[PDB]
């Protein structure tokens, strides 16, 4: 037996299950894993994902596991729902109206609907003179997606992740039930969902901190050949003082081989800049290169530009990159934020953005960073053609809650490491996959505690050292308590 609102959602054509629309919702940006779900929801507003949840809860025997796709940019099927309903959220902000997007009146937030879009919230928001302070590198994923992360960029240092720059929200649970939550209000599942990977509900509305939105951003990479003086120079920038200047602090790893390319696939760098850094390399007969990019956000005031010079050459002069290896843009803020849209297209007309993306995303704590470099950038990643960025910044644990879902290294300072390696030649996936593994054990081996990101793991025991002991058992109680029935985010692989 059907309950009516679950019958209703088929009588309208919201649930689905044409093999285009299945087809659709079985593959993700990792383009590694599929999985065809038995059927698609496509809700309208949030009440038709009420009534599939609240069928679910009250149905016995219910076998239909249920995933919240956002813009399916996992890498390894955590938005699939095998053989079970996959949730098109994007359908909730097809209606012109009412807006899924809305800053407050008061400029201090903005409400975005789970499914929208981080550029669609960055612009709503700077139609408004305000914008989020946490980002992505890349802005087409969902609020609700990144928020069951964390959400990082090279703003995180600073104001913390996505998930430590959200008020409040609106989950459905497992049980079909409809909650706001914030640190005052249910608090338990607040905490449960940030970071949650869409284990105890579906975000349906994200209630985001803002800033006033600056106008430009002094766009800044100073080159290293020396790991020793990029990883201090990148705390130096980011450790805590209240924060230094700079309003974005990432770094990039050059690995030799292919020093040139990666240089040049920056879109950063000129032919003339490149020549000079691939010249530098060969001068210190370094296997390995670094950059650190930070940019100073700053409005169009009349001495914004003149007041930006002198506090980037005083932060430079802290500094320690190679004598005249700094280098300047100047971009509108919103160019920076979206800097990345431009390479999808490039990539995509290419062929080079629909492929396998067998990406390492890690937290790796500061103490051990010089060895992972040492095993990995002048190691395990030495003798192969790199195609992707492999990006290394530090982030401060104090801005992340522990409370929340999400994991990280137990030290204060730990790093995001990014290898956005892609399998661009014919099936060099294998290749990748292993080098991966073997990364992984190499971290092992030296009792090096990471923590991975936005990946899933295959086995209980890898979850539970994932998140810790303590911290499973607290995940655990509230997998009991919000999604008894074990149905949403198969994909996570964690009650499934
Ligand atoms: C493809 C990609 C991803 C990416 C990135 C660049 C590219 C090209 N750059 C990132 C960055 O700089 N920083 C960062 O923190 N993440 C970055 N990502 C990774 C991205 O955060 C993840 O892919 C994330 O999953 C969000 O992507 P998306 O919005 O497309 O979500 P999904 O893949 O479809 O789903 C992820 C899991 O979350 C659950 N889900 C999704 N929406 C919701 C809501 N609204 N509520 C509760 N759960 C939700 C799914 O069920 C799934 O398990
Ligand atoms: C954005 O603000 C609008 C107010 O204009 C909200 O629209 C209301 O939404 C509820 C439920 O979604 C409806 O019952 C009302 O009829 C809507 N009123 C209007 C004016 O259309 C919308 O919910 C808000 N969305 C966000 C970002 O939370
Ligand atoms: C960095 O990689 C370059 C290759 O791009 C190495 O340079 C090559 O060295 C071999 C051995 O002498 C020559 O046969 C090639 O012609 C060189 N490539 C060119 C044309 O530049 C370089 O040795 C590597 N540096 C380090 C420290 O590993
Ligand atoms: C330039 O850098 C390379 C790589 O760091 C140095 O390493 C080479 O010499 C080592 C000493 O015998 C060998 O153990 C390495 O295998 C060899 N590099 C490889 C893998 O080919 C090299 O000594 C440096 N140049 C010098 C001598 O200053
Ligand atoms: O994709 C990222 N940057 C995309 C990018 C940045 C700069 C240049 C080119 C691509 N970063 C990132 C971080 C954490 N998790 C994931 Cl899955 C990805
Ligand atoms: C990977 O992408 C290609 C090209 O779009 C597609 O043909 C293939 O089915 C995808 N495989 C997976 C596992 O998604
Ligand atoms: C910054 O200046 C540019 C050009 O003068 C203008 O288009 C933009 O709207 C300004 N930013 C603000 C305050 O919106």
């Amino acid at each position: 037996p059907w309950p009516a609102s679950l019958a209703a959602l088929a009588l309208d054509g919201k649930l689905r299950t044409d093999s285009n629309a299945t087809a659709a919702a079985s593959t993700d940006f990792g383009n590694i894993t599929s999985a065809l779900p038995a059927a698609v929801l496509y809700p309208s507003s949030t009440a038709d994902l009420v009534a599939l949840l609240s069928a679910a809860n009250s149905t016995p025997g219910w076998p239909y596991t249920i995933a919240f796709r956002g813009r399916g940019h996992s890498l390894m099927g955590q938005a699939f729902a095998p053989g079970g309903v996959v949730v098109n959220m994007a359908s909730l902000g097809d209606a012109a109206a009412p807006p899924r997007i809305n800053v407050s009146a008061d400029g201090r937030y903005v409400d975005a609907g789970g499914e929208q879009v981080w550029i669609d919230v960055l612009r709503a928001s700077l139609a408004r003179g305000v914008a989020p302070r946490s980002w992505t590198d890349y802005l087409y994923l969902t609020v609700g997606g990144t928020l069951s992360n964390a959400g990082i960029s090279g703003q995180a240092f600073r104001h913390g992740p996505q998930i430590s720059n959200v008020l409040e929200m609106d989950v459905i649970t497992g049980h079909g039930e409809m909650v706001t939550c914030s640190k005052q209000l249910n608090a338990d599942l607040f905490d449960a969902v940030l970071g949650g990977l869409g284990q105890f509900g579906v975000i349906t509305r994200a209630r985001i901190a803002v800033e006033p939105a600056p106008a430009r951003a002094r766009w800044v990479r100073l080159v290293y050949t020396d790991f020793a003086a990029f990883s201090a120079d990148q705390e130096r920038l980011t450790a805590p003082r209240s924060f230094g200047p700079m309003s974005y602090v990432e770094g990039s790893v050059f690995v030799n081989q292919s020093l040139a390319t990666d240089l040049a696939n920056t879109g950063f760098f000129t032919d003339a800049d490149v020549a000079r850094i691939v010249a530098l390399a060969g001068e210190r007969n370094a296997t390995t290169v670094y950059s650190i990019e930070a940019t100073l956000n700053y409005d169009n005031a009349t001495a914004a530009a003149a007041a930006v010079d002198q506090e980037l050459a005083s932060v430079l002069g802290t500094l320690s990159y190679v004598e005249g290896f700094a280098f300047q843009r100047d971009v509108a803020y919103a160019a920076f934020l979206d800097r990345v849209h431009g390479e999808e297209v490039a990539l995509n007309k290419l062929g080079l953005w629909r492929v396998p993306h067998p990406w390492l995303n890690m937290f790796v704590p500061r103490s051990r960073i010089a060895d992972f470099d040492r095993g990995v950038f002048k190691g395990i990643l030495q003798g192969t053609d790199i195609v992707g960025p492999l990006i290394v910044y530090p982030l401060n644990k104090s801005m992340w809650d522990d409370g929340m879902s999400a994991a990280t290294p137990s030290e204060d300072v730990f790093y995001a490491v990014s290898l956005l390696f892609s399998s661009v030649a014919p099936n060099d996936l294998a290749r990748l996959q292993e080098q991966n593994r073997r990364i992984l054990r190499f971290c092992d081996l030296a009792g090096i505690q990471y923590k991975t990101y936005a990946a899933r793991h295959t086995d209980r025991s890898d979850w539970v050292r994932h998140f810790g002991a303590a911290k499973w058992n607290r995940f655990v109680e509230m997998k009991n308590k919000y999604d008894p029935k074990r149905l949403l985010s198969p994909g996570q692989d964690i009650f499934n």
